[PDB]
């Protein structure tokens, strides 16, 4: 990944669901792009050959809960095994231990950020396509609000998401973007801004 170059993180959401996550897993190969699931424990467990293959064919793995409640309205023993069942049907299928989570809706707080023991990854970008299941609509609302080092929120289970992220896919990369995993936009980010470190020898 070359930190000089346009960078963009895809992430998606709720998933595996072969028919839908494996189409944007093609549209990632076809066009040498990778991104990041943050996958559902339950999900893991009945598509355990999409985990394998989204990992083999490069992309990053992240936790999103097991049954995706709103983990602030469970008891902290509760929101930990929702945390750590998905990480244990992670490993028993894979032997991949993620270091990002995502919590369902946003929803965290003091309390589960320190016994997590994961890094909690946001968004920047939020095409909202739960909400607006139109693939122009999700297209043209991620396309306008793209740029370089921004991290894109799509959700891998709506026919309407994985073909507008096919779209979106070819798009960023006729542009020029390096479509990189949430643990590379971080190394590139880290890379840039190395460039301040010369200033102690200039
Ligand atoms: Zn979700």
């Amino acid at each position: 990944v070359d930190p000089n170059q346009k960078v963009i993180a895809l992430t998606f959401d709720d998933g595996p669901n072969p028919a839908t996550t494996n189409q944007i897993l093609d549209s990632l190969k076809k066009y040498k792009g990778h991104a990041t699931f943050f996958v559902l424990g339950s999900r893991v467990q009945y598509y355990p050959e999409t985990l394998i293959r989204m990992l083999k064919e490069g992309n990053e793995v992240g936790n999103h809960s097991w049954s995706h409640p709103l983990l602030t309205r469970l008891s902290v023993k509760e929101a930990l095994k929702q945390i750590n069942d998905t990480q244990d049907i992670i490993e028993k299928i894979s032997g991949y231990r993620p270091t990002l989570v995502r919590p369902p809706y946003g929803g965290i707080n003091d309390e589960l950020r320190s016994q997590m023991k994961m890094d909690v990854a946001l968004w920047d970008v939020d095409p909202e396509d739960w909400k607006d299941r139109n693939k122009k609509t999700i297209v043209d609302r991620v396309m306008n609000q793209a740029g370089d080092g921004r991290t894109i929120l799509i959700h891998d289970i709506y026919r309407t998401s994985a073909d507008a992220a096919d779209e979106i896919i070819k798009k960023l990369t006729d542009q020029g973007y390096q479509l990189v995993t949430v643990s590379q936009l971080e190394e590139v980010k880290k890379q840039r801004e190395a460039k301040e470190l010369r200033r102690q020898w200039s």
